[PDB]
């Protein structure tokens, strides 16, 4: 599309201006709120126009747009509604990035016909449903997915975006950091939270804990992400390239190791953030009795997207990499 998702960004657009308006709510929480009328084909929200929103609604038949083209629809609504105002751990992950996570898996998964992945902080699922979709494209390979979030409007709209774009998958409301009731999957992936965990008590359960004060949400995560890896499955996290730099680091690199290895940091080029600090992939692969770390780590830096100069050699090493 793009002329399909346009005309479904059109839709969401006009009619989520109308309820932000109406109802006083965010554009965010307008396009949550849109976004069920459309696909339950109801006004939800009749006793607080009306008219105006179902002649908008009834204009596309979202049973000829595809998957695709509807999650690009709802990206541009998205990304609208978090121009300002949106701390950077609740941004979603935009498709420059996902893209490039749906590759990096399409490597590591090789002939299997059945991948399960858990995103454990899946805020929008955005990144989650660009890698279902990019695996599923050929049709051989069946994707599990399970995302977890702690935010009520973003796994709202991650609830509302996977009824809209026809998946099976499963959402959950909660905090990632606690008890998941999620079988150990094939990858995970996850656009990390940075900054502080808020829960002591719970953080007590995991061996990167900090003694005194709140521990780190971001090496809590990798340390839960490891937890639910099958042995052998991998591990994609996008983090800031600073994390590796700083002394604390090393606890988190002792522990990998305890656990797995590192196969890979591929940097991010800088115009894929706002103005974020430049993010990194960060390739984990947890152990197993037949899987060895690489002779060597894999660092990449990704400084262009587009200019082959640049990524030519590092995608020409990866082609390679995982065989
Ligand atoms: C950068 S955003 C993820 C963007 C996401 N990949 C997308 O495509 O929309 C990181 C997420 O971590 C979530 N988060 C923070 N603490 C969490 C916790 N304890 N459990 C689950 N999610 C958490 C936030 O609500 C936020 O959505
Ligand atoms: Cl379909």
């Amino acid at each position: 599309a793009n002329e399909a998702t346009q005309e479904l960004f059109q839709v969401l657009d006009n009619t989520a201006i109308i309820l932000q308006n109406e109802l006083e709510i965010s554009y965010l929480e307008a396009v949550y709120e849109t976004g069920e009328n459309l696909f339950q084909k109801e006004v939800l929200q009749k006793e607080e126009k009306q008219l105006k929103l179902q002649a908008s609604y009834e204009s596309i038949e979202l049973e000829n747009f595809s998957n695709e083209e509807i999650r690009k629809g709802l990206q541009l609504a998205l990304l609208k509604g978090m121009k300002h105002g949106i701390q950077v751990n609740h941004q979603m992950t935009p498709d420059s990035i996902g893209f490039i996570v749906a590759y990096l898996l399409e490597k590591v998964i090789q002939k299997k016909k059945n991948v399960s992945i858990l995103d454990p902080a899946c805020g929008t699922a955005n990144l989650l449903t660009t890698v279902i979709n990019q695996l599923e494209l050929k049709g051989d390979v069946d994707v599990h997915a399970s995302g977890v979030d702690v935010d009520d409007l973003l796994i709202s709209l991650a609830l509302v975006g996977a009824d809209l774009q026809r998946q099976k998958m499963t959402l959950l409301h909660q905090d990632g950091l606690a008890n998941l009731l999620v079988d150990p999957v094939d990858v995970v992936i996850s656009d990390l939270p940075v900054g502080y965990y808020p829960d002591d008590e719970n953080a007590k359960t995991f061996e990167l804990c900090r003694e005194e004060g709140h521990s780190f949400a971001h090496f809590l995560f990798i340390e839960q992400g490891m937890r639910y890896t099958k042995p052998g499955g991998y591990l994609f996290f996008l983090v800031p390239d600073a994390m590796f730099g700083t002394s604390d680091f090393a606890k988190v690199d002792k522990f990998i190791k305890k656990n797995g290895h590192i196969e890979g940091i591929i940097k991010l080029p800088e115009t894929l953030f706002k103005s974020q600090a430049r993010k990194s992939i960060l390739i984990l692969e947890k152990a197993d009795v037949d899987v060895k770390p690489p002779k060597e780590v894999l660092l990449a830096n990704l400084s262009s997207l587009t200019d082959p100069s640049v990524t030519a050699p590092i995608l020409a090493e990866i082609e390679n990499w995982f065989k």
